[PDB]
């Protein structure tokens, strides 16, 4: 769909307001870094994985094979108990609740390869500077 993209500090503010700062020991800057590399802060972001016919949705690009039901991914489990379309909304309460669920699993935020490649162990302070959070 056409993109619906957050202004960086507005996303930082929203996430903090939604309890993401320090959630599972994950700082806001880290959640910010993940959203940037996963979707560029685009809530309407979707990307089809041709291998297992699954799709990643929203600002955090959550996979339909394990977290949300998109009704078109074979052999899936809906661990967030959310329809994937709920992660393609301006209101990110669901995306947040689902992202919180993802990180409660053993690997935490390391679940996202992009976060391991672009964020992990690196200085991420740039993501929250100037946002007043
Ligand atoms: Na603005
Ligand atoms: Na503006
Ligand atoms: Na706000």
């Amino acid at each position: 769909a056409e993109a619906k993209v957050f202004e960086r500090c507005e996303l930082a503010r929203t996430l903090k307001r939604l309890g993401m700062d320090g959630y599972r020991g994950i700082s806001l800057a880290n959640w910010m870094c993940l959203a940037k590399w996963e979707s560029g802060y685009n809530t309407r972001a979707t990307n089809y994985n041709a291998g297992d016919r699954s799709t990643d949705y929203g600002i955090f690009q959550i996979n339909s094979r394990y977290w949300c039901n998109d009704g078109k991914t074979p052999g899936a489990v809906n661990a967030c108990h959310l329809s994937c379309s709920a992660l393609l909304q301006d209101n990110i309460a669901d995306a947040v609740a689902c992202a919180k669920r993802v990180v409660r699993d053993p690997q935490g935020i390391r679940a996202w390869v992009a976060w391991r490649n672009r964020c992990q162990n690196r200085d991420v302070r740039q993501y929250v500077q100037g946002c007043g959070v």
